[PDB]
């Protein structure tokens, strides 16, 4: 399958049918002629499995009816250049030169600005082309470009306003240089945006990116990083009285991934790292860029159980083997509850605290005291686990309650774990997950990083649900108390029924 081209003459995407004109007259405004395309890409939520794609775990997110729209008009000059116009004042006006020999970009993480992001889609589309084209783009340039962007993902909130950007751009960029009788496949789109972020210093999976690319409308999806990278759709199942709905309640608390990256995201890849290579040597393996906790479950297993095939998602056997690492975890990780300190790691790897340090932590700066090892590699574990059953939930009922307490306790678990043993909840979260539990909920949760940003609720749906119900308790009990200003439009925002929107796609103009 490829990437969705759309035209005038093309019943239109409800997103394309509602925006498009706007942003199209905003780019008249901007730049004095007509944009050639528009690449959107929408942002996501994860219904379960969070904090687990790094290791190569399976999750289960949802695109949204939030997206990013980029107008884009293609130029052709003797020095070419980017112009970068925002719909939002925050973010200024940028314009570049590219590089006439062919050579990308430099891209510095030392600033935080948005063109940075733009750069980062950039250069995976480009070293894409370069290989596509490279006749073309070896060592010449890219075509010059003017663009207008109009997201409505709300930044911060943890729906990934980042990759909704980062995937219309790629894709934008692919399409503007390829011409129109270039057609992207969603898994080269997918393929090759799951890493752009790191190169602004985030060193996080592809979860966010696989979903912006694959959503299909009324669908969920089930992306498996490995043994292959790939995202399944599905329906949800049906019941018989009632509609399975997830409701989006965000907090208001603003969380950016970057700007606390070193004593938050970051520093939980270090522990997972961490974790993993200790696993490995308290049971005498070698992982393999250092492996990660799915590494080590496998290489046990070779090594121990005489498993010669990697880990392929069987469901049953992944649940198999996840409870044996549990095991694991609680046998040698267990007696250091407190955490482990530079010294405890390395005496743990026969290292020299600069071995453990060059190694471990100078990729990217982290801030601490001591690692969680255990807490850490016991969510994954445990959340991944979590993952495989809600899938087999989704797929395999007598009566509707059978389905919402089930899932619904999978997404409790979930925030436990990721409370309790991953310290990314928030006093907020908390309180929006207690007042919907009372209130109708049957699950709650964060959802994306945590330390503020969106959370996700299972409400049953339609006339015979409890959507309002739940609603109205939000309204009251937390927004109205912690957010007396509010107003019913802001509330209206930060309350959310989510319906699976379709992923990435294009618009001819
Ligand atoms: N609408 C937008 N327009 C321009 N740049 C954007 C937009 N949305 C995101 N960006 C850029 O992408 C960055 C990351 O998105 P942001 O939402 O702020 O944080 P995040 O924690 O990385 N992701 P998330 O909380 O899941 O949305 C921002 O800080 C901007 O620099
Ligand atoms: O699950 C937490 C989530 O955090 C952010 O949203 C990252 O971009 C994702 O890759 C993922 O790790
Ligand atoms: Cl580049
Ligand atoms: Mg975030």
């Amino acid at each position: 399958v490829i990437v969705p081209e759309f035209n005038s003459s093309a019943e239109l995407p409800r997103p394309l049918a509602e925006k498009c004109p706007s942003i199209i007259k905003k780019f008249i405004s901007a730049y004095d002629a007509k944009p050639d395309f528009v690449a959107r890409s929408p942002g996501r939520v994860n219904l379960i499995g969070e904090h687990i794609d790094y290791c190569d775990f399976s999750v289960l997110p949802l695109a949204i009816d939030f997206d990013m729209l980029c107008a884009v008009k293609v130029l052709n000059e003797k020095n070419p250049s980017i112009t970068l116009i925002n719909a939002d004042p925050k973010f200024a006006q940028r314009k570049f030169d590219l590089p006439l020999d062919g050579s990308y970009v430099t891209i510095d993480p030392s600033v935080s600005d948005w063109s940075n992001y733009f750069k980062c889609g950039l250069h995976v589309a480009h070293s894409f082309l370069k290989k596509l084209a490279p006749e073309r783009f070896a060592s010449a340039p890219l075509a010059g470009l003017q663009v207008f962007c109009e997201g409505d993902v709300p930044t911060g909130s943890g729906l990934s306003s980042s990759a909704a950007f980062i995937c219309a751009v790629a894709l934008a960029v692919v399409k503007a240089n390829m011409g129109p009788g270039y057609h992207m496949s969603k898994q080269n789109l997918m393929r090759i945006t799951v890493v752009a972020e790191h190169y602004v210093g985030v060193n996080n999976g592809g979860m966010d990116q696989a979903a912006s690319v694959c959503g299909e409308e009324d669908h969920a999806l089930y992306v498996e990083f490995k043994p292959q990278l790939k995202a399944t759709p599905f329906k949800f199942p049906q019941l018989k009285n009632h509609e399975i709905s997830f409701v989006i309640a965000n907090t208001l608390v603003v969380s950016n991934k970057f700007e606390t990256a070193p004593t938050n995201y970051n520093l939980r890849v270090v522990e997972v790292t961490t974790a993993a290579n200790v696993l490995a040597a308290t049971y005498g393996v070698v992982l393999l860029n250092k492996g990660n906790l799915r590494d080590f479950m496998n290489v046990y297993y070779a090594r121990y159980h005489n498993i010669s095939t990697p880990w392929n998602g069987d469901i049953e056997s992944g649940i198999e083997r996840l409870t044996k690492m549990l095991v694991l975890v609680e046998e040698s990780l267990a007696n250091k509850k407190q955490g482990f300190s530079v010294d405890d790691v390395a005496q743990s790897l026969n290292c020299s605290r600069e071995e453990f340090t060059r190694d471990y932590l100078t990729t990217s700066p982290v801030r601490f005291q001591v690692l969680k090892l255990y807490q850490r590699a016991k969510h994954v574990y445990s959340e991944s686990l979590r993952v495989l059953k809600a899938v087999k939930l989704m797929t395999t009922f007598t009566a509707d309650e059978d389905f919402f307490k089930q899932f619904g306790a999978l997404m409790n678990e979930s925030q436990a774990s990721c409370d309790k043993l991953y310290e990314c909840s928030c006093p907020e979260i908390d309180k929006i997950c207690s007042i919907a539990l009372s209130n109708g909920s049957y699950g709650s949760r964060l959802t994306g990083a945590g330390w503020g940003g969106c959370t996700v609720h299972l409400v049953p749906g339609g006339p015979n649900g409890n959507i309002e119900k739940v609603k109205e308790a939000l309204a009251n009990e937390f927004y109205k108390v912690k957010y007396p200003k509010i107003t019913d439009a802001e509330l209206e925002n930060a309350i959310i029924v989510s319906k699976p929107a379709l992923g990435s796609c294009l618009y001819e103009l």
